[PDB]
């Protein structure tokens, strides 16, 4: 796309203009979806005077393991696409690791589904499209999918965060904190490990989590459906791996939505879909023929003006 190409070189562009990153020339804006791993910060790189958003590891170890890790990191450098978020680059200083990437005005889709409540279908659709272009564009050029980690932005963007391509880094945070796993698939669970499969099924979750407001599992046996239209962590790994997969009401979501969460939810991965299979699967032709104000409605719904 040519929208898309321009938006791709200018961001390149900018870029080009940065040179190597360092500690002593980032200015605070604010706080950004912190938690999990890491703070963030909106910040701005004072000498281009570029806004970025910074994370932040803290983490104490030998000067080896962090070149090791900042080298595994530059990776990212070649991961140019529309569906991933924007990356400028990577550093330690003062016992921290530094992430740096383009600042996604929207936040992420946990944030948005806090203040909007629940998400409509047919942006739901726009966000199934960029997740499937996302994970087509990391395959094809070599993962974890929940809503913390789709970003959003006013011009309509969706894309994925992620930055777990270096692993060792990973393998370090690991006696200090861990991301939950109520998005693993239960072939993850069972550890017979990754495949892009597990991918596929972590979206469903997502995609089911933002349509009905609310993770998923255990299913709201109630009228909490009416009301819409307790498990520790372990109890409910459990139940991921045991029971039958979540699923949308009836009623209320198309029956191409439906099926399209369905087929990502099956709990064998060789009879869940593909991506090649849900790149033209009915809710996604349907999605992708439909014209949405993505913008519009994200910009009314969180405020941004
Ligand atoms: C993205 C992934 C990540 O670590 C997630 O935990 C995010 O939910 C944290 C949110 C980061 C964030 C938030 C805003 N809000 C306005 C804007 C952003 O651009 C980012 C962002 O780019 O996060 C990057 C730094 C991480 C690595
Ligand atoms: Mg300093």
């Amino acid at each position: 796309d040519e929208q898309q190409r321009k938006r791709l070189e200018a961001f390149l562009t900018q870029k080009q203009k940065v040179g190597e990153l360092k500690d002593d020339d980032f200015e605070k804006i604010s706080e950004l979806g912190a938690g999990n791993g890491g703070v963030v910060f909106k910040v701005s790189h004072k000498p281009s005077g570029l806004v970025m958003a910074r994370k932040l590891i803290h983490l104490e170890i030998k000067p080896a393991i962090r070149n090791q890790i900042i080298r595994e990191l530059q990776v990212l450098h070649e991961c140019n696409s529309p569906y991933i978020v924007g990356f400028y680059g990577a550093f330690y200083s003062d016992g921290e690791i530094s992430i740096c990437m383009e600042h996604m005005d929207g936040g992420s889709l946990d944030q948005v589904l806090k203040k909007a409540g629940r998400i409509p279908e047919q942006i739901l659709g726009k966000v199934s499209i960029a997740v499937i272009k996302g994970l087509t564009y990391l395959r094809e050029k070599h993962r974890d999918v929940k809503p913390s980690n789709i970003l959003v932005n006013s011009r309509g963007e969706i894309k994925l965060c992620d930055f777990g391509v270096s692993g060792q880094l990973i393998d370090s945070m690991a006696n200090s904190f861990v991301g939950t796993r109520s998005y693993m698939s239960p072939e993850r669970l069972q550890g017979t490990h990754y495949s892009v499969q597990s991918d596929i099924w972590s979206m469903g979750l997502s995609l089911v989590e933002m349509a009905v407001g609310r993770y998923p599992i255990p299913p709201p046996d109630a009228k909490e459906l009416e009301l819409m239209f307790p498990m520790a962590i372990f109890e409910l790994l459990d139940y991921i791996v045991n029971e039958p997969p979540p699923k949308l009401p009836s009623g209320v979501f198309s029956l191409e939505f439906q099926d399209f969460v369905n087929k990502c939810l099956i709990k064998n991965p060789a009879e869940r879909a593909d991506l090649k299979q849900l790149m033209v699967h009915a809710f996604i032709k349907r999605s992708d023929a439909e014209e949405v104000d993505f913008a519009g409605w994200l910009c009314s719904t969180i405020g941004l003006n």
